[PDB]
């Protein structure tokens, strides 16, 4: 759940950026 582009890996934002 970092930033935005595809779902979190860690938590539940709706998404993060890669890695």
């Amino acid at each position: 759940g970092v930033g935005f582009g595809r779902p979190d890996s860690i938590l539940t934002q709706e998404q993060a950026k890669p890695m």
